[PDB]
């Protein structure tokens, strides 16, 4: 669900997932779709492909397990699906990590950049 997901951007990022990601670029944040504009929207392309292939469980609701052990993300979920949204996550929350030297402030406001049309998974 979408409070394990911000606890992993926590925890990886050491960023606010809602203020920092929420609406970032043309790929992060709700109903976001368009060509990613640098790396950290490439993350959230890539994590709603990752996800929105899952057909069995629903990513903002449905609760997992997993455990921060070790400084890292371990998935401890029974259900397979579950188990491939935390998958999903904890890709995005370490891509986004990876990432954070050329977060730029700039995608956070929707009509400061245009979106070219979305590429495929």
């Amino acid at each position: 669900s979408l409070l394990e997901l911000g606890k992993m951007i926590l925890q990886e990022t050491g960023k606010n997932a809602i203020t920092s990601y929420g609406s970032y670029g043309c790929n992060c944040g709700w109903g976001h779709r368009g060509q990613p504009k640098d790396a950290t929207d490439r993350c959230c392309f890539v994590h709603k492909c990752c996800y929105k292939k899952l057909t069995d469980c629903n990513h903002k609701t449905d609760r997992y397990s997993y455990s921060w052990k070790n400084k890292a993300i371990i998935c401890e979920e029974k259900n397979p699906c579950l188990k491939e949204m935390c998958e999903c996550d904890k890709a995005v929350a370490i891509c986004l990590r990876e990432n954070l030297d050329t977060y730029n402030k700039k995608y956070k406001a929707y009509f400061k950049f245009k979106c070219k049309k979305p590429e495929t998974c």
